[PDB]
């Protein structure tokens, strides 16, 4: 059955508009495709969850960054 | 200027359809209005963030008992 | 996980998107109708919401 | 020492009835950006580089 889950899920409605610091970053993950707008999350060190558009290609590099592949 | 943040919001898209247990929860937030749907969140003490219906009786007698404790 | 639903969809599912629908078991602790969608998603619903008793007569009239 | 930059952008356009105006950022700011003043006065960032956001001042030039 769905929905899955009746916990919440993190939404976007802003976009960072300049790349935030790598190395203040240790996670990321897509926003649901239940949320209004399409997002990259990338999560702080001290875990604050920062929006950004998942066209723009620093955020790709980011996540290539991120990924072992 | 607006956006003023550009932090994920927690939003909500079923409502858990039995009570939770009271004891369960350690504290509660009314979504933002940008999310799609009106909803209460309670956190429970494992921390997960289940989303609740805000007309029903139960949970504004919830949200009223947390804001006595 | 179950065979019964533990949450109700908070937004009415759009009526083109239904394929289906049923009602969960009676022994369920929650009444439930359950819509299977285009996708083949299985979505419970608050059988209460006046858009779910329309949307299962609007599966059921003839 | 008057904040007048964006740091961030609006993620889904915003309803073309509500706006009146726009400005540019200025040169002085770390990120361009364009700025659309709501009919309820408020200043809202969005992407010089989105369609939308370029459709909107075409037409708030013409009129």
């Amino acid at each position: 059955f769905s929905p899955l889950s009746s916990q919440s899920s993190a939404c976007c409605f802003a976009y960072i508009a300049r790349p935030l610091p790598r190395a203040h970053i240790k996670e990321y993950f897509y926003t649901s495709g239940k949320c209004s707008n399409p997002a990259v999350v990338f999560v702080t060190r001290k875990n604050r969850q920062v929006c950004a558009n998942p066209e723009k290609k620093w955020v790709r590099e980011y996540i290539n960054s991120l990924e072992m592949s």
